């Protein structure tokens, strides 16, 4: 329909229908206060932006304001998978008497009701995780993991997890709800990774342990069946879990990016000291494609799982290449976006957005939308641009 994206600069904030000669939906206008943050719901039906005083939820079709949240001093925002809940991280603190304040609260989007409120100090892993049906939520306590019913989480944890000494965890986005958890290294014991079905707390699905591991990184695919695991000062190594006791490098050095494919059939890796080589796999850990060493640090799959992007960010001279899984890994396009700090396919995988953002860069902030062929369709100069992103659509 309309190729809509959002933008927020130091000067303004708005939604832009690229199919409409780049105009905003008629019923849209921001708050008195300057915006400090913004985001879309996973299905792109809603838009939220944060100002000092309040938080406003709009309709991405009309731009019409829908909901008002009395959330002040916010820094982070997050939509639940079906956008029926929105979480707001504030900066932590203590109450008049001395009580720690409820930094992050959960809100309803069609009633504007404060359903819940937690105390937290971290910004990393702040939000609740959710199932895809948005029926279950998950919080992280020392040496425990809590589960909730999203409909009625006020009553408390409907379920808890047995295992002890949990450092981080990650839910499954499959049809049937599953969990993946991690235990940091202690004395006389290595780190460990665990998977559980939510029905089965009693019966683990995987129980693996890992050494010289203080940290970890989980990467489920769209189908909650397979799961990548990454051990990460002196060394880094990459593992694989497939739920079920399943385990499955050509260049010595760091892995720069790890990414699944939208169809959950393939995945790729940007690894080793530069120029970084790139390898595409299958759901089995077998190579499909070997992209030769190039100055790249970032890999992205197109939503339609047809195109593969390979770029270099975090520095100047940032080019972009686009490869085609269907055409024998042909390259069809090479563009450059120097100092690009953000890049993303349009929902229909036909266009490509690039941007340069502050404070990751205080010079040359801009927006540029590209065809999949290489032909630009838009460009806009900013002084201090903060974010710019597509309005996500499902199964277009």
């Amino acid at each position: 329909q309309k190729s809509q994206f959002a933008y927020r600069s130091s000067k303004s904030i708005g939604l832009v229908n690229a199919s409409e000669n780049y105009a905003s939906p008629p019923k849209f206008e921001a708050i008195s206060e300057p915006a400090r943050n913004a985001c879309y719901s996973p299905n792109g039906k809603l838009f939220a932006y944060a100002t000092a005083t309040q938080v406003v939820i709009n309709d991405t079709e009309s731009g019409a304001k829908l909901t008002q949240l009395p959330a002040a001093n916010t820094y982070e925002l997050g939509f639940s998978p079906l956008g029926k809940y929105l979480s707001t991280w504030e900066r932590p603190g203590k109450e008049a008497d001395g009580t720690p304040k409820q930094n992050m609260k959960v809100w309803n989007t069609e009633t504007g009701q404060l359903v819940f409120s937690f105390v937290q100090r971290n910004q990393t892993g702040w939000n609740l995780q959710y199932t895809c049906d948005e029926s279950l939520a998950a919080r992280l306590v020392t040496n425990e993991v809590h589960f909730y019913e999203t409909g009625n989480m006020s009553k408390g944890p409907i379920a808890k997890l047995r295992v002890e000494g949990i450092s981080d965890f990650a839910l499954s986005p499959g049809q049937n709800h599953a969990v993946a958890v991690f235990i940091p290294e202690k004395k006389g014991a290595p780190a460990s990774v665990r998977t559980y079905s939510i029905p089965n707390f009693n019966s683990p699905l995987s129980q693996k342990t890992f050494f010289k591991a203080d940290k970890v990184q989980f990467k489920w695919n769209a189908l909650g069946t397979s799961l990548l695991v990454l051990t990460q000062d002196k060394s880094n190594k990459n593992y694989y879990g497939e739920t079920t006791g399943q385990f499955d490098l050509d260049r010595e050095g760091p892995i720069h990016d790890v990414c699944w494919n939208a169809d959950s059939k393939e995945f790729g890796i940007v690894y080793g000291y530069m120029p970084a080589k790139t390898a595409i796999f299958d759901n089995r850990a077998n190579v499909v494609s070997i992209i030769p060493p190039a100055p790249r640090n970032t890999l992205i799959f197109s939503p339609n799982s047809r195109y593969i992007l390979l770029a270099g960010f975090g520095n100047l001279q940032g080019s972009i290449d686009i490869f085609d899984a269907a055409n024998n890994m042909k390259k069809i396009t090479t563009v450059e976006a120097a100092n690009c700090t953000y890049c993303e396919f349009s929902p229909d995988s036909q266009f490509l957005l690039t941007a340069v953002t502050s404070p990751r860069l205080r010079v040359d902030n801009s927006i540029k939308i590209w065809h999949i062929t290489g032909a630009p369709m838009f460009y806009e100069e900013f002084n201090e641009l903060y974010q710019a992103f597509w309005r996500p659509r499902p199964l277009n």
